């Protein structure tokens, strides 16, 4: 198995992938067409589904039978990262289907998902995709751990994509197997926390990636925590998580970007996130909903034929 | 404590202060200035103990005083010397006999018990309480800026 | 320093000032002409800018170099109150410039600002002036705390001005330094809350001035709270603000108008306010926008000369 396999789906996933092409063979991209394929993608894996050239209900029956074929192109790995938009038609279908397959592999993985906010279609898709991940968490009895990134009004997709790529790199660093005290089994039991803590409920959880003790301590109701420290003198057993582990980073590890990084999983935060999306959409729809069309310009007097022709 | 007036709390504190003023009024049988000093400065003679923040508990029954956990140093005042009972397990213990003509004598017995294995919880309650409150106020999410890179903003932030 | 200095700008500010002339020397008025100067103003300070006899972009370059001169006429004070319309050309420029200068003094102050609603010009100005205050909050790293008063349809400017003057008096009372338990430093740390709470973001905040516990508790996401009580038995530590202080008013204080007054600062309320203005203007513009001029009454046949003369 490789150390980590990175999986990207849909346009948003393709776009984020462009920022991670230096990871090469470890990167696997999937989409239903080539609208988002650019030259830099030659450096990574790209697979497009057949017969599929925004509506998830339409895309699902077309792509479902192809999933096994997609999975054969994804090597066995010690950890996976999955990335896509919750709000489109392709990423939000391919992403969760592949995620279900990773759960069947008994894999350790996290996802980076975008809350798209443009339209009621985006918002509806966001809701259905979050519900999808919840259903998968239940059906596979496994936490589905996601770093949720909302497209906040006024912020460029470029900016958001940059932030996501930088977080993905921290996870790639986390799982690089080069830290003192930190095992592949330690990582597995961090993210698959219900395996050994059977009294906990598998569900959609959030991943919070923080670079200070203060920010990490402020994650509410933390369930499972992993901390990396460059200066082992700064290690402090803070917070109240059920599961906690620490790794010591190496100063000659060129990928070490920060002095300490905390990866905190909780789940009592997704609620609000969803509420904000529902409330925001409601307000927007209310302004556009409150409509009142005018009366028909044609009366029962006009002679209209079967094609609606009035001659 | 939530819901209690500062007036009420202040009244309670003043009444406790008066009991300490009474304690140290130097008019009690058997009780020295040195006895008081060695009660509160207990590490002076008990060098194996650790100086740290300790709590003072001021109780008017044997039962309440006995319920102070891990008592370190204890001073008891009694008006009725027949009621003196050497209770508890403190490291240091002293008794004074109050005088019935002492007009400041408010209670029949008063126990001043010092311990330190109680401050912890107190702090925890404050940290936990604040955390919960902050969590409700923290979980915030501001909206996007109402100004875009399109607007011409000058050094004072003026948009004309 | 004086206890409080009151600053009024533009026509609306001048108009509100007329109701506060009893405060005399403490009142300082500024405008670009004398259209709003009346006899009662003799009782207060009035300064008119030079060479300036509705368009903020036009007024700004004229008045900017004069600000230092205006500031020299404003005494050092322990607290300031600033008042102007967001929707005109003069108040909405002088007001924020002076506000910026007060921030440079490291001053404690609040503003009373009017949301003007007559026209798309008013509404555009309202938006740009709110954005101005936000930019100032950021640039000076200080909350810019305003009591926002919209000119609601059908309500007289007289009525609105009366309400503003009565609120200003409550703030004058608040900062009169005659209350038990309440310091000048307490007031400063209430309104300049980011000074000691560095994890908070300086931005435009609203000031809510309420005379019941119930109304004050209903301010959403309260940040910083100051309560005055005449009956100290009624003091209740309600709400969830980050900062809270109480003062006890004196029954022989002739300025004591109410039994309890709560001054609550939040910021998750300005949004809606702005939305209402944008939505309202949009609807109005839509009705006036949907226009369709007629064809030119002149054809390429007419002999038109350089001055457009057809002889
Ligand atoms: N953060 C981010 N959001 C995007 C990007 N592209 C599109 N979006 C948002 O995500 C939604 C789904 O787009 P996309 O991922 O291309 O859809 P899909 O190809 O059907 O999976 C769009 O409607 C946008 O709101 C991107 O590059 N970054
Ligand atoms: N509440 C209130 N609003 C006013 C008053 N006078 C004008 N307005 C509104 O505020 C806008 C700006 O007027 P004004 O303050 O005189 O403009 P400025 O002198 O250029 O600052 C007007 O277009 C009106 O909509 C007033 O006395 N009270
Ligand atoms: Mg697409
Ligand atoms: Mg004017």
């Amino acid at each position: 198995p490789v150390k980590v396999c990175l999986i990207f789906a849909g346009g948003t996933g393709m776009n984020v992938a462009t920022k991670l092409v230096d990871l090469g063979e470890a990167v696997h991209c999937f989409d239903t067409c080539d609208k988002n394929v650019v030259d830099v993608h030659r450096s990574v894996n790209v697979t497009l589904t057949k017969g599929t050239r925004g509506n998830r209900k339409v895309i699902l029956p077309l792509v479902r039978p192809q999933i096994p074929a997609l999975m054969d192109t994804i090597p066995e790995a010690d950890f996976y990262i999955v990335c896509y938009s919750l709000g489109g038609g392709s990423g939000s279908v391919l992403g969760p289907l592949i995620t279900g397959q990773l759960a069947d592999r008994k894999a350790s993985f996290v996802s980076f998902v975008v809350g798209a906010m443009e339209s009621t279609d985006n918002l509806g898709n966001d809701i259905d995709t979050m519900k999808t991940l919840e259903a998968i968490a239940v059906n596979k009895h496994l936490p589905i751990v996601v770093n949720y990134v909302p497209n906040t009004q006024g912020r460029s997709y470029e900016s958001i994509n940059d932030e996501i790529a930088e977080k993905i790199r921290k996870v790639v660093l986390l799982v690089n197997q080069n830290h003192g005290r930190l095992d592949v089994h330690d990582v597995a039991n961090w993210v698959r926390f219900t395996d050994k803590h059977n009294y906990l409920i598998p569900q959609v959880c959030e991943l919070h990636i923080e670079t200070t003790r203060k920010d990490a301590e402020n994650v509410p109701e933390a369930i499972s925590q992993l901390s990396l420290y460059l200066d082992p003198s700064k290690e402090v057993a803070f917070g109240t998580p059920i599961y906690r582990k620490v790794g010591i980073m190496k100063v000659d590890d060129l990928d070490v970007t920060d002095d300490q990084i905390h990866f905190v999983i909780n789940s009592v935060g997704v609620v609000e996130i969803m509420k904000t999306i529902t409330d925001s959409k409601l307000e927007m729809t209310r302004q556009q909903s409150k409509f009142t069309q005018r009366n028909p310009i044609i009366d029962a007097d006009d002679n209209v034929d079967e094609d609606g022709m009035v001659v």
